[PDB]
């Protein structure tokens, strides 16, 4: 008989449901081994290493030690039986090199002398799985090597960086590359906010009725704002810059209360008249079925899902033959889906919203190997979102709201574009001797195309205007007449700039390059789990815990935490997992320093080893736990500082002849960074 291997038991009992017998199936439950957790766990062989708790032999090209889980122990044991009376082997754990690693371990555990096959596969159904195991490929060492060199650097990583924070912020705090830059990222946001200054501008808002001079156009009522004063550009929102002042653009007036009623007194009575009217024709072209960035976004705005249980639903969907292969940086469809969701779509929505041509949205990935398809629905024909709906009863009930929204995007994917108009709308009129002009814009839904199966939905913080919302105006023609229906002087400020979600946290990983389909995730989660990032309500909002770490490596060790030298680290450990970097050299380059890398960078600046001993002797502490904030309004300067009882405030008091004596208050989770302003410094204090 044979023997297949996979990760999980729900794979397992599918793929032994599609392969019939002659097929047995177990799972390896994940990982078989790992480096050395603790002491116990290094073999009575290596403990005359002094390496080997460390588990990486930095002198000797980085040689792991791996070592069997000891709950996982039993798992082989069972493996090393089933190995005895079976003649071939079937490694069928995922495509990613996550999968070709267990891959290679459990063939480094196990040590078969039969025939051993890699089948690969980015859906699970029996036409894939029976192809799959008739059509198998080589083990690609290069995927081995890179998910191999990500675990060695971030055992140096933790080896190197983790006492650096014991020791000048605070113990039990666990290290992290990338979770640090992504809360750098939010940290700088949170900064952003503080040091921002609001400024006022006002204009003034119109209702003009256009029926007397046209009895027929739709709408009858429309809304105008003060654009320009006497050839002057009125102020807006843009025109400022992040401390309140005018930006060094064009000239613009900044108007207040006093001059906007002047000018809408010195207005009413007369009449307007249209100056320009300009009508363009636009197309939209349907959005790119999912990938897991996309996924991980529309599902956080829409369904209001994590990033982690959006990874968990689709985990699920997966294992059990609904989507396919939810880790994937691929928008591509092979012919059969595209004609499935063609045949859905024009079962669905009509012939004249099909698009007239097979749709591709083909993009560059970053390993021909990891990723072939987009996540979309699995098989020759989807199951319908109510047939799924029916099977997934019970304790999974968002599983079919996942589901649904993939098959409306893969089905949208191939839909007709949207075709529609904007509308340009210049106005002009007299107030006193000052010419005046009023603005206003609109947008048109001719054709709805595929927005009539998907409309991506706006970031809550970021706000916005949806792809389907119409700003209809009506049909006017230039010299006609308009009648004043109300002139309301408008104020209004500057806001300051939105805090991240979760879909915009994963957008800026993803454009940044700092994140993977297969961190994502794993990055929020864990900086939201370590204490260093929490929520309120959408938007995440960093500690001061977060400050102290941020601020610490931003001082003394910036390139750990530089976007642009992370961003890089990921496309050499790319580059590695497809044969044109090798794992030695680059560890060698990057702990020991060499030549290779972008300029700068830590491999061209004396390598890790040397960087973190020479930055951390090069630093006096002092101030690395203090946040600072700002000035009192005597010249003190007050900061947070994080102890053994959390943040508290702290400034500096005379205190009669034994000058200077520190003064202390106490602050909960409750005020967020942004909030706490001068004034409530004085109030807490």
């Amino acid at each position: 008989r044979r023997l297949v291997i996979v990760e999980s038991p729900t794979k397992a009992r599918k793929l032994a449901s599609y392969l019939g017998s002659g097929y047995i199936v177990e799972s390896s439950r994940g990982h078989i081994r790992d480096l050395p957790r603790a002491a116990s766990d290094v073999p009575a062989k290596y403990k005359s290493q002094p390496w080997a708790r460390l588990g990486v032999n930095v002198d000797a090209d980085f040689e792991p030690l791996y070592i069997i889980s000891p709950e996982k122990r039993s798992t082989v044991s069972e493996l090393r039986g089933l190995l005895k009376d079976v003649d071939e082997l079937y490694l069928a754990t995922d495509g990613d090199r996550e999968g070709e690693a267990i891959a290679w371990h459990l063939l480094e555990t196990l040590k078969p002398r039969i025939p051993v096959k890699r089948m690969v596969f980015h859906e699970i159904t029996e036409p894939a799985i029976r192809a799959a195991a008739e059509h198998p490929r080589d083990l690609d060492i290069d995927l081995v090597d890179a998910q191999e060199t990500r675990r060695i650097l971030d055992r140096l990583y933790g080896y190197e960086v983790s006492p650096v924070l014991w020791k000048k912020v605070a113990p039990k705090l666990s290290a992290g590359r990338v979770q640090s830059v992504a809360t750098r990222i939010i940290v700088a946001r949170e900064r952003d906010r503080m040091a921002f200054r609001s400024a006022a501008y006002w204009d003034i808002l119109a209702k003009l009725d256009a029926s007397v001079s046209d009895p027929d156009a739709a709408p009858p009522t429309f809304s105008a704002r003060l654009t320009a004063v006497a050839g002057r550009r009125v102020a807006t929102g843009r025109d400022f810059d992040s401390l309140g002042t005018l930006r060094k653009g064009d000239e613009v007036i900044v108007l207040d209360e006093g001059s906007a009623t002047a000018l809408a007194a010195g207005l009413d009575g007369t009449q307007l008249t249209v100056a320009s009217a300009e009508e363009k024709p636009y197309a939209r072209r349907p959005y790119p079925p999912f990938m897991t960035s996309t996924l991980q976004q529309e599902a956080s705005r829409k369904l209001r899902f994590s990033a982690e249980r959006t990874m968990s639903i689709a985990q699920r969907l997966y294992e059990n033959g609904y989507i396919t292969y939810m880790r994937t940086d691929s928008t591509t469809l092979s012919e059969s889906a595209i004609n499935a969701a063609r045949t859905q779509a024009r079962q669905l929505y009509g012939d004249e919203y099909v698009a007239p041509a097979p749709r591709q949205y083909t993009r560059k990935v970053k390993n021909a190997q990891e990723a072939h398809e987009a996540i979309r629905p699995a098989g020759e024909t989807f199951a319908t979102p109510d047939a799924v709906r029916r099977e997934l009863d019970g304790p999974n009930i968002d599983d079919f709201r996942l589901y649904e929204l993939i098959w409306q995007r893969t089905v949208a994917s191939q839909m007709a574009d949207a075709r529609g108009m904007t509308l340009s709308l210049r106005i002009t009129g007299m107030s006193g001797h000052q010419e005046v002009v009023f603005s206003a814009t609109g947008r048109t839904l001719t054709f709805p195309g595929f927005l009539k199966a998907y409309v991506e939905t706006v970031d809550e913080l970021v706000g916005g205007e949806a792809d389907d919302a119409e700003r209809r105006l009506p049909h006017l023609t230039p010299g006609q007449r308009l009648d004043i229906v109300e002139l309301t002087p408008d104020g209004h400020a500057t806001n300051p700039p939105a805090r991240y979600t979760e879909a915009s946290l994963v957008k800026a990983l993803e454009e940044l390059g700092i994140g993977r389909p297969s961190t994502y995730s794993s990055i929020i989660k864990t900086i939201q789990d370590r204490g260093y990032v929490h929520k309120k309500g959408s938007a995440l909002v960093p500690s001061w815990v977060a400050f102290a770490v941020t601020g610490l490596l931003e001082q003394h060790f910036g390139r750990l935490v530089d976007y642009d030298f992370t961003a890089a680290m990921e496309d050499e450990l790319d580059e590695i997992a497809a044969g044109n970097e090798r794992r030695t050299n680059w560890l060698n380059n990057f702990y020991f320093g060499g030549d290779h890398g972008v300029p700068d960078s830590v491999a061209r600046s004396g390598g890790l080893k040397k960087l973190v001993g020479i930055n951390l002797e090069g630093i006096d502490a002092r101030e690395v736990n203090s946040i600072k904030l700002f000035d009192d309004t005597h010249g003190r300067p007050i900061y947070v500082r994080v102890g053994k009882n959390g943040p508290y405030l702290e400034r500096l008091v005379a205190g009669d002849t034994g000058e200077p004596t520190p003064q202390r208050a106490n602050l909960s989770d409750s005020i967020t960074p942004d909030e706490l302003t001068l004034q409530v410094a004085e109030e807490l204090f």
